[PDB]
């Protein structure tokens, strides 16, 4: 069937274009007044149709050399399980992670925290330990637009006044980095390269971007295995995972400088760069190591038609880590042929996620660089979408990233593979977390010596400090279940 793009919130399919973005986390205080205000709010919501239409208007305005105008920052909205309960919307959405809420789920994600008996409290910023009912987020070209748009939303809900239907728990702000590295995350890598193409939305998949069915992103659409268990209003909504991930950049840079790979043809500097590339699965530029294993290639990196056309072939079955470690970040989170090829021939479309991350915080200072220690908060506002957090984000984090035997344990489940005997890939070095904060190791990072492990510093390079699981309903769901 064709998708109704006027019904689907625009951050999901399309993505809200942004140099800056504010996420406003709130609690409902008066349910009836909240539902009445939502009638006024809903017309402000950007849909996927809206996105495509804007993108064309920007292209014509830009082809035509006009003086370059304010993209009326787009608004989206998303609700936690605690907010659905609060609103009287009690139909089960058949996802344990969402319904559990991420404060609890975080124990199993591997977040640092502590236990009173069987009660777990993650080591998050104080506001993310309160009940959050939803998030209103607004994304645009500059601070002026976003704030102006957000002030208007706050008038609609009466924020701060005696007649208020929501209150602020906290807010967070993302900002693309300055200049040439605007799309690079704070460790230095080009981010936003690989996302799944969606059948009946993405007209021209890029090479290496196998399109998946829309029900793996949107509830009750084609390919949602849980379609029959879900209520009609859930159609064309998607689960939004938010993770407030702080990055320890000077500690990461220092880590690389201390562990250079000694390899014919490379400086000390270059061996430290090779290690970073191998840990991520790409050069900072964006060039995938599976294509260019030993030196960066900036032209390949800048070309969307060549920079994602690889699948690890049968390197895993053969035990061959020469081009790419098994435990590289991108391989841990999208295995490609490691699982889709023999022996498993597994269908991992339900493990795919659409990422809409934005960076935050200042650049690294001279003092921070000199100390080789972090002094300011910076990192990534991580946001991803799928029709199942249980199958997507949670699983990726627990069974792949945090699992030092993955992917060997997956492919050896079918029968031992002698070239993998004794291979323990190790942790995803970027996001892998060990429960209790124990010792993490990663193997295969030296092309010439695949069995040597690096023991990671106790201070993780990425440190979660907040997050929650939300559901982003359709325009029509909002209109009938959240309005009046
Ligand atoms: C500080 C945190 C993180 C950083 C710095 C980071 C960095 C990156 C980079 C540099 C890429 C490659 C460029 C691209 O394809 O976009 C990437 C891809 C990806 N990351 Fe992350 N990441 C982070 C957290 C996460 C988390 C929490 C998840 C999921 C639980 C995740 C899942 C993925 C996936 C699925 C891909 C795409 C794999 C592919 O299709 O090739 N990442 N990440």
């Amino acid at each position: 069937p064709p998708l109704d793009l006027n019904n689907i919130q625009g951050d999901i399919l399309g993505g809200l274009p942004k140099r800056t973005e504010t996420y406003f986390f709130f609690d409902v205080t008066n349910v009836d007044q909240f539902k009445a205000n939502m009638a006024h709010f809903i017309p402000h919501i950007k849909t996927s149709a809206g996105i495509i239409k804007d993108r064309e208007a920007i292209k014509e305005h830009k082809r035509q050399k006009k003086p370059g105008l304010v993209p009326m920052a787009a608004v989206n909205v998303s609700f936690s399980h605690l907010g659905l309960q609060k609103l009287g919307i009690t139909d089960d959405l058949s996802d344990n992670a969402f319904t559990t809420g991420q404060r609890k789920d975080a124990e199993i994600l591997g977040d640092p925290g502590s236990k009173n008996g069987d009660a777990f409290t993650p080591a998050w910023e104080a506001p993310f330990l309160k009940d959050i009912h939803g998030v209103i987020f607004v994304a645009g070209d500059c601070h002026g637009s976003v704030n102006k748009k957000l002030d208007e939303i706050k008038h609609i809900f009466g924020v701060g006044t005696s007649h208020a239907s929501i209150s602020e728990v906290t807010h967070v702000r993302g900002d693309v980095r300055p200049g040439d590295v605007h799309a690079h995350e704070h460790f230095g890598w080009l981010d936003g390269i690989s996302n799944p193409a969606v059948e009946q939305f993405d007209q021209n998949p890029l090479p290496g971007q196998d399109p998946i069915r829309p029900g793996f992103i949107l509830a009750k659409e084609n390919g949602d295995s849980r379609a029959a268990a879900r209520p009609d209003w859930a159609k064309d909504g998607s689960f939004l995972t938010f993770r407030y991930l702080f990055q320890m950049v000077p500690e990461f840079d220092d880590f690389l400088e201390s562990n250079p790979i000694v390899l014919p043809g490379l400086s000390r500097k270059e061996g430290s760069e090779l290690l970073g590339a191998r840990i991520v699965g790409r050069w900072k530029s964006g060039a995938p190591i599976e294509i260019t294993p030993l030196k960066d290639d900036p032209k390949l990196a800048a070309d969307a038609q060549r920079n994602n056309k690889f699948d690890f072939g049968d390197s895993l079955v053969r035990g061959d880590q020469t081009k790419c470690p098994f435990a590289a970040h991108i391989r841990k989170t999208y295995p490609r042929n490691d699982l889709e090829g023999p022996p498993l021939k597994a269908d991992i479309d339900n493990r795919r996620i659409i990422r809409r991350g934005i960076q935050f915080g200042p650049e690294v200072t001279s003092q921070e660089h000199h100390d080789k220690k972090t002094h300011h908060g910076r990192g990534l506002l991580f946001v991803c979408y799928s029709s199942s957090i249980d199958d997507g984000f949670h699983f990726i984090q627990e069974s792949w990233a945090n699992a030092p035997n993955f992917p060997v344990n997956a492919v050896t489940s079918a029968g031992p593979i002698p070239p993998l005997d004794g291979v323990v890939p190790g942790f995803d070095a970027i996001i892998g977390q060990k429960v209790g904060g124990g010792i993490r190791q990663i193997s295969g990072t030296n092309p010439n010596d695949p069995t040597t492990n690096i023991t990671l510093p106790d201070q993780d390079f990425v440190v979660p400090r907040g997050g929650e699981y939300f559901f982003s309903p359709s325009i029509t769901a909002l209109k009938t279940k959240f309005a009046i």
